């Protein structure tokens, strides 16, 4: 069952959709201030973030209004009347199967709801840093914290110490790590493009990696398949990606769009 | 010396006292909204929670008003006038030795103070999630966090890595773990009913466990249990440890848990 | 590049400068209420805290007004007008080379800026516990938490498990630990007085320790030199100091000035 997005999940989606975009910096600054315009790159950013958070379902070609409701119930406590308004409006404003999954169709379908509940949506998806302390303390060690690496988070959650050794880790630990890396998707599928990307960035992208274990289509099975193509390489790749999971971006960066993003979120 | 209750200590008391009660879900929903009525199960819930937090002392048969004062000085910063009202009312409203420790006697003694300072008591005992970030950050790694297991917390606190093997752990680590499990009480006594509970839940309950070391310090308790089967002891610790992460599921849609979260989120 | 001071760095400076002072408890109580007076002991405390936070540079004999601005941009979100006022006043009020580094010279240079912006300064340097949750959440595991020991923090930050044995630890881990102990200063220099103090506090002071490795050039160089004077002794000192890094003072203490410090920071 779809759970309310944590700040780890929203930050992952915001940052990854930003870096996958070739849009201008001025456009990306508008996005981190929560007002994407109607240009194609902005429409595709909204579609990307919506899909990554599983708010838009491309198989059914539909927004999932009930997930916006569940997000508001968990994370919007600033205004009971605005909470009830979102509950009443979500289904009528977001209902309907779209003719296609184009960025234009998804953005246009979202537009009325987004305009009507702008400040509520911003807050419930962790856009306002006045809430950041309460949000991370309510979730505690149930969410990966800013600056915490995913392997450490998964080791604690499963009560398992991983020595980067010959031992065979428990399936619950592997599942936690691979889902944090998005090697296994939220739906449980193998994400071979992500695996290949991390192998290549670690310098382990070789021809005898073949399909990167896309054939396996279970966390144990993926781990066993990758380890059989080179155990030392697999440890190296996991370590390399792990370091990059601590800070999705630098909250103290003075480069754009990061500086504008933090300034906006800090002073609402 | 009694220290102001952490959110770990209050959440432990609230949940354990709820799960010990046979009251109806409708009653428990009222309790997690801080609205105990006067039925017997409600009176016993209030007594249970007060005793677990060491606010009511059954050996002396009295509330400890100075402990409510200390809790307010630590965790109530929202209204200076309501803080001073509580400090001046606690002793006159709560002091006095009771004729017995019955649920009715404890609840009735608490009633005027609770009615007069309801919203202050709620907030200073971590009932208002508007404060949850400041409270857990001020305590830091000094308190077990939501979702953290007690063994991890105790390993960090004592700078000890436990390999769950044949090593004999340092006493400060054992004391920390046993007190987190409430195998050793706040007063330092062995809590045999909790040890037995955890052995049975792990499938390691046996007749050779005998008295579960009631005859027995944390080193003494550890040595006594390990002498009855070292592998069983590790299995029991590991099984209870998994249960110390989330005292209840804050995402649960079952009652009373769903009402507990919605109320505390939206004051 | 100088980074905005974390609450770990401000608490370290506040506590160490207090315990270094022989001033009376009545004076120290005024200091923890952000009310230094003009006595020599108070002037010296302000200078000590300013140097420890790298806000005053004794080598160039000047305050660094731009570092106050950077601190305010990071940690003061309560009043745009007071933020802008601080930004405009920092350089005119604080810039200028002093004739000497005396307590009187540093305090007098700081005094007008402080009298003018004291409430904003308090807040941006972590003096108001209404902010404490948001601050530690936004920094996350990138800062040592209250109650956390420095070796643990440094193990997680570098993804290294230290077994306190024969192993040769990675340099990034050594640098993190030594800098947290202030054995290596923020400028990268060996702090021999701090090393000797911790050796003595652990009962490992001895004539063979000689200059306590003040001669060396690098965290690896300092570690190799200390280990060569006695490996077991070095582990014991690290373990002893590590215990003391969890709680810089007892936030539940009823002794002064600790009690008034907590009382003041809680009820602003
Ligand atoms: C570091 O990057 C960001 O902070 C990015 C931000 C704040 C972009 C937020 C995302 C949007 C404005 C896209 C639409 C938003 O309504 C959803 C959650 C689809
Ligand atoms: C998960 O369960 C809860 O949230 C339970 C709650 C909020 C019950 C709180 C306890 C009481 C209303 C009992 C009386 C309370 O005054 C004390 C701290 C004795
Ligand atoms: C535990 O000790 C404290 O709480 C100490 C405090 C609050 C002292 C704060 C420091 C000063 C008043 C010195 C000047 C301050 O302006 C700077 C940051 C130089």
């Amino acid at each position: 069952e779809w759970q309310p997005r944590t700040p780890e999940q929203t930050l992952y989606a915001y940052v990854r959709c930003l870096n996958d975009s070739s849009a201008s910096i001025e456009q990306k600054i508008n996005w981190v201030k929560w007002h994407p315009d109607t240009t194609y790159e902005s429409q595709c950013y909204v579609k990307c973030v919506s899909e990554e958070l599983r708010l838009y379902d491309p198989k059914e070609k539909r927004f999932r209004p009930e997930r916006f409701v569940l997000q508001a119930e968990s994370f919007f406590h600033a205004d009971p009347e605005q909470l009830q308004a979102l509950k009443n409006n979500a289904e009528p404003m977001l209902a309907g199967v779209l003719a296609d999954n184009s960025c234009e169709s998804v953005f246009n379908k979202y537009a009325t709801f987004y305009a009507t509940h702008h400040s509520t949506i911003l807050r419930m998806f962790h856009g306002d840093y006045r809430d950041i302390g309460n949000t991370y303390a309510k979730l505690g060690n149930g969410v990966k914290q800013i600056g915490q690496m995913f392997v450490d988070f998964c080791e604690k959650r499963t009560d398992f110490k991983w020595n980067e050794d010959n031992s065979c880790p428990p399936e619950a630990f592997l599942d936690c790590v691979f889902r944090g890396f998005r090697w296994i998707t939220e739906e449980g599928e193998v994400n071979v493009n992500e695996i290949r990307r991390d192998y290549e960035a670690a310098g382990k992208g070789a021809a005898d990696m073949a399909d990167y274990c896309g054939s396996v289509k279970g966390a144990r099975q993926l781990y066993n398949c990758l380890r059989d193509k080179g155990a030392d390489s697999l440890v190296a790749v996991i370590r390399d990606r792990n370091q990059k999971t601590a800070f999705y971006f630098d909250l103290s960066s003075k480069e754009e769009p990061w500086k504008s993003a933090v300034d906006f979120a800090n002073n609402l």
